[PDB]
């Protein structure tokens, strides 16, 4: 009817096999195990081979290598393993079984639940809704029912990741700073009732003297959007937020200090800081988290015009503080300024923003880890451990005054968009936004490098990549917890 | 000179076409009454049949302003002036034909042919000096747009030339 | 007859003296105080006022802002703070003792008899040798008599550093693969007689099967010198060393994948590997270490020839291993493939190479801190809390597989010098080097963000920096004790 994929580890006296696969052996009477054998070489990890008509239900038996069985936390890679192993297993098991055309697939569990579902599902995403040229919508089940709630908990948390892939991948003239907010509000709304949404006007922006977000805006024709999300978790509603803030530019052509056409068709994913941890909260209040937490994105765009945000502008923040604005493709830090010091609003306990900010953190890890600057250690251990479990590593970058100097001396004003070289890119960057931050507990996250995936990550198939949000909604789990 | 300095200086956001003129005809007559200005706008610079200037501001959606500082130095006023032009585009961005992001916010002082030679104006009427001088400076933004001056037009200078 | 430079902090009920200005107030009785009060506002740190003639054998006491007391190990900044506000604040001194052409000084201790004189002796030097138009070449001794053995290790570590800085400074016309192994072997052995150095020829390199190393020398005519340092600081001969390994192209022209001529002067500090670890042992012999350490260094030249390392080839490094030579420019990964392959000879316990490796490094963080990989957390720690003393920092960075797939994957051969794509620079290239490494304590320290200084770390003068060369002494004492 239905293809299932098995699993199997690594050398002992015969590679064993999952239980699943045990016990799919048994009643096809041995006859997997021995076509094994028959069929050629054993599968290392991330692997795979397909047996045909071994059952009758089950036409396609895919067969994936787990790797070691007690394969675990990992002191150099920074991760759990036999997770990382599952995930591009079953990934690349299930995109098997949707290359054969099956519609639906069983799953091994492959002792960790959760892990062969983020697989399954990161594995088999893809953004098809514009090609009348499809491939089959599989549909993935679990195999066996004994551990059904860590299972979902994988469909969950890789779906939330599928939202701020699908967020980010959309041209953006289809997925504007409005259509952005209106699916936003509808699947944190679908997620649950404790939730109120604000797709703020210009007017209201204006209202705010949100000086900085606007000046960006002011190139395109397309309305600014100041977005806020709230899901208020906390039996005691009065316990103050974890807010988190995100850029939202929906394209970037760079504006008047304007971009290379060298793949100017990725920037339709500048707004994956917003998309990012907007999908975290849909997924926080999917998960109904004992916490408030606060979604704040500016969604507006940066093009060229006759009213573009021109180099050597001084335009004043929220804050009261100026900024010279000498490249106006260095505008994620200034859509910040403005949502930042709204964030303080609200009273939080963790102000995590997150921002496709620099190519220059690109340069630096580039998809390995996504780089975060944070004056708070404590913070910082929050992220990473997540990261461990999730695999979606982050590596912390620093925030000294060193790069503060450098934004700071201006000419004309309080701080400069860009600081005074080429070098240190990120940290630059990332002391532009601290200056408008006076809250202990914040988080930046440049997640440039992360913006894409073409092979690094097995699991993830290539296009916009939706990283970190597992390892941000892992941590609000923890936190919460 | 340090007028000049804060006119070029100053982001072109603030120092406009238009501010640019509000501060200079401000200096000029507390310099002075013996003094008019004209900051005359686009149905003027239209009438005048100035096809170049206009061809240029077309791109921003900031308004042109053509300038018109007078000092009536001379105790005979009909003596004729001596005449100081001056380029005033407040920001350059070099329009279609675009500039590199490369210190670009420098660009905001390509209206120092208008504040150098203002400045010596408003200072000439401090000093009051027996000459009747004449600033003309027109003031107005390159940008890129949906109708900003391309690359190849032939435009029609006031005295037909194209 | 000579200067003299004092400290004072901030307030209290009237801004503290450091005793050894209170001592010299007493002396011209409350004077200094009393002019001080006169002269402006107070002296915030690294800033400086000079007042003439209060004594009689000090015309100029130049009075210098020392910021707080109390002031200490900072959680954010990554440094012990007292320390770096000392450095600047003699070296603010020592610079208008020097401009007021005053040839001998006399310096606070300021709490820190260590700091004040690595402030006194960094903050004073130039590189004056080619130019006949030479500053006036001060004298520093301390003010004082009671601690002498630490403003003793001042000038030692910043002196040792000063090396490294002359040694990458001075053009590689001069400086070049042989003359900077006479210098090195000369100052190792003036250091101590517990010493041998090997400044090995071409012949020797032959019969190593350095091949990659070699392949690199070949465009120029100037020759390769692999060079071997020797300390033997143990008390029993044979306990097994620390190997330094260090990269010493004295110019880099980039070969046949050419650089650009913006500022290709710098390349004259591509030696920098070879110069910072260099010193190291210096110092470490000058201390008189309990430790036998090992320098070793590839030095020769990247130029354009006739018999040029040619883009797609295919070299064999020592270890049997073959590298597709793609990007001439990646030439300290094949200089490196070598020495390191030699460094495990030796049965070290520490392999710490270090290399002016990547411009991407220098994207990355920039002069914050020396980008340091380690497959060895231990060895991070090692190095991080020295750096925290010394205040030149160092930033942990990724050694992840997925760095090395991208370098592993080659068309031709074994291992690309440069990985697939442009992203994740010094990564990549750290990921290399492992390819070359199979010690359970291995370092990579790319120092190519801390070659130069402009005004980025106070107490330095424009020009080479020689960065991190007292982390690396600070940690070798540190190890030995
Ligand atoms: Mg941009
Ligand atoms: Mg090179
Ligand atoms: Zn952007
Ligand atoms: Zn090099």
């Amino acid at each position: 009817t239905k293809g299932l994929v098995l699993g199997i580890y690594s050398k002992e006296d015969e590679p064993q096999f999952t239980s699943a696969g045990e016990n799919f052996n048994k009643l096809v009477s041995g006859k997997l195990r021995e076509i094994l054998n028959i069929s050629g070489p054993p599968l290392k990890a991330g692997k795979t081979r397909t047996f045909y008509g071994l059952h009758e239900d089950f036409p396609s038996v895919v067969v994936v290598g787990l790797g070691k069985k007690t394969a675990g936390i990992d002191e150099q890679e920074n991760w759990h393993e036999g997770k990382e192993n599952i995930r591009a297993a079953v990934a690349a098991g299930c995109r098997q079984i949707q290359d054969l055309e099956i519609p639906s697939v069983e799953v091994d569990p492959c002792g960790d639940a959760q892990a062969a579902a983020e697989g399954a599902v990161l594995g088999l995403y893809e953004y098809d809704d514009l090609k009348q040229k499809r491939k089959v919508v599989v549909s993935a089940k679990l195999h066996g029912s004994e551990d059904q709630e860590a299972w979902q908990r994988g469909v969950l948390f890789a779906s939330g990741q599928n939202l701020a892939r699908r967020l980010m991948e959309t041209p953006a003239n289809e997925m504007t700073p409005t259509k952005f907010a209106e699916i936003v509000e509808e699947n944190l709304k679908s997620a649950s009732i404790k939730t109120d949404v604000f797709i703020r006007p210009k007017s209201w922006i204006e209202e705010q003297e949100m000086g900085s977000f606007l000046s960006v805006a002011k190139g395109s024709e397309e309305p600014p959007v100041f977005l806020e999300i709230h899901y208020k978790g906390s039996p005691n509603a009065s316990e103050p937020p974890l807010v988190f803030v995100g850029k939202g530019i929906t394209f970037d052509s760079g504006g008047i200090s304007i971009k290379a056409a060298a793949n100017m068709d990725l920037m339709r994913a500048d707004m994956g800081g917003a998309a990012t941890i907007c999908s975290a909260i849909v997924s926080a209040a999917k998960l109904d988290l004992p916490i408030n937490i606060v979604g704040l994105a500016p969604l507006c765009e940066n093009m060229p015009s006759g009213k573009a945000n021109k180099p050597g502008d001084v335009v004043r923040a929220r804050n009261g503080k100026t900024i010279q604005v000498d490249n106006t493709d260095a505008e994620g830090r200034l859509i910040l300024a403005d949502a930042l010091c709204y964030a303080h609003t609200f009273n939080p306990k963790v102000i995590i923003n997150a921002a496709t900010l620099t190519g220059a953190m690109d340069i630096a890890l580039g998809s390995g880890a996504t780089g975060v600057f944070t004056n708070s250690s404590w913070l910082w251990n929050k992220l990473f451990e997540a990261s461990i479990e999730t695999g979606d590593r982050v590596w912390r970058m620093p925030l000294f005054e060193h790069y503060t100097r450098q934004v700071i001396d201006c000419q004309l004003a309080d701080v400069n968009n860009i600081g005074k070289y080429r070098s240190a890119g990120a940290c630059t960057a990332a002391a532009f936004l601290k200056e408008f931050v006076t809250h202990p507990k914040w988080a930046h996250l440049d997640i440039a490098g992360v913006m894409t995936n073409k092979d690094e990550v097995p699991y993830l198939r290539k296009g916009m990549a939706g990283r970190p949000t597992r390892t941000l909604i892992e941590f609000l789990f923890r936190f919460s917890q």
